[PDB]
């Protein structure tokens, strides 16, 4: 039985620490339903705030992590962070963060003690190609061999369907339900049952109050990396799908 | 009469909040001599540290500013930090951040009420062809337009010599002074004598306790963006080295 898990990214919000405080005042008074790990990253600047005032049953987590204008683990895990995002499409895409880079990342960040959100997700051209699957599947492969042993407890997996952010086009239930399956399924072939069984396979698309609850019963949905209704009131609702996700 | 200026730039350090906060201390307790305008450069994560714990006579700076994993300008203006790095050589080389894109940067920056360190200089490559003069002009030369009217009082520039960093190269104090000269004469040529003599032109090269004080009374060097020094004793050194330029 694998825990439902919600990543909350802040990315570049809220404006000031004051709204930062007034969000993780009306967080630290969420009910909380189901069972359900719940990790919030936040920008940079904002993280001895978050790891400060923020409720302790919940974790915070950096955006991304590393010269001059750059952050490394120690800082965050002398801090007391312990996850990170890695690979976020706006961050692979925007800065061509590639795959050998990244997966090197991910073995380091879980050398040195730290979770990872580990990010994929094909785009548009490949989509419409037919080789959404066939591309996920090549950066999934990637990614294993960087996993050091013992430590796939540490790692979550976010698929983003980057074809569906600013395209014109949307994802269905359905999409995320297969490409979470065929996340688990190059797993199993690559790194086993025992490992497949237990990884955290999330959805990365747009998640809202409204498609929580369909999705989070997708038997490979585990859980969401959730954007911009992080920053709002029905966060808690896509916390609480997790009741819907057998 | 310019005010002598020195920006110390940690950089990616230190290694944790405890030690951030002892440097803090240290510089809080220094005796500062003559007449000199000090700021700090330091993570993202340490700045809200920094902003409440150091000497308010001194003045803390990001050391860049900007999607997932990026910092903004009303988040570090609204927590009242008021300076910022820019083009940084380890962000421009690393990178390629490239000066159509940084002179956007300054534009921006400074139309939000930031004061900024503008940094340039040339690879071993053009200082090897006898083109330093010229790279470092252009570069001068398209950041100038980008300064909003008025605007010319919250700009410093940096001069880093990058052809002598990590190359087995030095640089001599001559060459120090020749391109911050290089540097004026390219603003009194554009923009007019009464900018040229209010600029501060920043040595950012290697400086130390022992070279600060012979740099520092070269006549067209205003003082210095330091980077190791920074974290160490010495920084003190070279902040009063302000003594020795006329
Ligand atoms: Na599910
Ligand atoms: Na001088």
């Amino acid at each position: 039985m694998r825990t439902f898990f919600v990543g909350g990214n802040w990315k570049a919000n809220p404006k000031t620490v004051e709204e930062a405080e007034k969000l993780i005042e009306m967080l630290n008074g969420a009910k909380v339903e189901g069972n359900v790990e719940v990790v919030v990253a936040a920008p940079f600047y904002f993280l001895p705030t978050l790891q400060q005032k923020l409720r302790k049953d919940w974790k915070v987590s950096a955006e991304n992590v590393f010269f001059t204008g750059e952050v490394t683990v120690p800082m965050i895990k002398s801090f007391g962070i312990e996850w990170t995002i890695l690979g976020h499409s706006e961050r692979r895409d925007i800065l061509k963060e590639d795959d050998e880079f990244l997966a090197a990342k991910a073995k380091f960040a879980l050398e040195n003690g730290m979770k990872i959100i580990y990010c994929c997700g094909e785009h548009l051209s490949e989509r419409e190609a037919g080789k959404a699957s066939e591309f996920v599947s090549a950066q999934i492969e990637k990614m294993i061999p960087a996993i050091p042993a013992g430590k796939w407890d540490d790692v979550v997996i976010a698929y983003e369907p980057i074809w569906a952010i600013g395209t014109g086009k949307v994802a269905s239930t359905q999409d995320a339900q297969e490409m979470c399956k065929v996340i688990r399924d190059i797993l199993a072939a690559k790194v086993g049952a025992d490992i497949a069984n237990k990884v955290r396979i999330l959805y990365g698309g747009s998640v809202k109050p409204n498609n929580c609850n369909e999705l989070a019963a997708c038997p490979d949905v585990d859980g969401f990396l959730v954007g911009g209704a992080s920053l709002e009131p029905g966060f808690i609702n896509i916390v609480n799908s997790n009741v819907h996700s057998k």
